[PDB]
């Protein structure tokens, strides 16, 4: 019982996000060992996305992704495949023909299916969960006007899952999305999910990205999302969990980056209290959740350091800039003691 994964077995798997640099650099070895000690599930940050894996939709770059999957099997990880079909980080050449004007519905369908057949096929039986479709719902309670939707309709989701289930029938198919605590967006998602599953579409689970803030959203809305998803027939997945502790709502300002010198004790405790309250709800509905994954291991590798404002110093994860366990981490351990 050494890592946080051992404390949370019999409940749900504790995962993290693995960067490409961690796999292709020998000086990032301590990070790899740190992940193997603490987590029992992994998710590729970028190496399995369309553009980084297949730039201009031409030649594949399996190298980075292969080292990821191999690392997972080397430690018996719950390997998650990140993004088969996403609206972002996808080459423009995909949504256009050989002219190239706007591609047709049938031709684009072939591109999506060929991509799935190749990507999911290469790691068939070696990947436990796939992020089939991601962020298909607009935050205003409607369909996202992506090229995927505007051309193939909304049924591109139904086809992506169907194709993936044919390619790798043992993989747990997942629909991922953010802002799932927003009722108007959550209702649209659950409704969409229920409609597809009724039509035979193999949707096994729905992923909550859980890009939460230090203040909100509340644990009540988080709980309601868990209940709504459970009643939808799918399994709950926490996919990209992180806690933004910086003032939000861009241009850099000395006042909106007030923790350059470090994170104060009252902030460390407010963050510890935050993570604790969230996991309290997770443990309450442990039978609904299959996996809880934090988007990164240490604070130095978070995307929130440079987004939405570049140059800031953020503390969203369980480990700090020096790979040391933060009070929030131990706070989560005490829950299972």
């Amino acid at each position: 019982r050494t890592g946080i994964k051992d404390f949370y077995k019999d409940d749900f798997r504790i995962g993290t996000a693995v960067a490409t640099a961690t796999l292709t650099m020998k000086e990032k070895k301590p990070l790899l060992a740190l992940i193997a000690r603490e987590f029992n599930a992994i998710t590729p940050e970028n190496c399995m996305k369309w553009e980084p894996l297949k730039p201009q939709d031409k030649d594949w770059h399996w190298e980075a992704a292969d080292k990821f999957v191999e690392f997972g099997e080397k430690h018996k990880m719950y390997i998650v495949g990140h993004n088969l079909v996403w609206h972002s980080q996808v080459p423009k050449e995909v949504f256009l023909n050989e002219s190239g004007g706007t591609i047709s519905k049938e031709a684009l369908t072939a591109k999506m299916q060929d991509h799935i057949a190749t990507l999911a096929g290469r790691y068939k039986g070696r990947i436990q969960a796939w992020d089939v479709v991601n962020e298909a719902v607009e935050d205003d309670g409607s369909w996202r006007k992506s090229p995927w939707y505007n051309i193939m309709g909304e049924d591109f989701i139904a086809k992506a899952f169907t194709m993936a289930h044919e390619v790798d029938p043992k993989a747990h198919l997942i629909y991922n999305d953010y802002n799932t605590e927003s009722p108007i967006k959550r209702n649209f998602i659950v409704g969409m999910i229920k409609n597809f599953k009724k039509q035979g579409v193999p949707i096994h689970g729905v992923g909550m990205q859980e890009h939460l803030a230090i203040d909100g959203p509340s644990v009540d809305e988080i709980e309601k999302t868990l209940i709504a998803l459970a009643d939808a027939g799918v399994r709950a997945h926490i996919t990209e969990l992180d806690i933004d502790v910086l003032p939000s709502v861009f241009e850099y300002k000395p006042e909106r980056d007030p923790y350059i010198q470090g994170l104060p004790k009252d902030m460390e405790e407010k963050l510890a209290k935050r993570y604790e309250d969230i996991f309290k709800i997770y443990l309450k509905h442990r039978d609904k959740i299959e996996r809880v994954t934090l988007w990164g291991t240490a604070d130095n590798e978070t995307w929130l350091n440079d987004f939405p404002i570049k140059g800031r110093t953020n503390y969203p994860l369980l480990f700090d800039r020096n790979q040391k366990p933060k009070p929030a981490y131990f706070r989560l351990l005490d829950l299972k003691k």
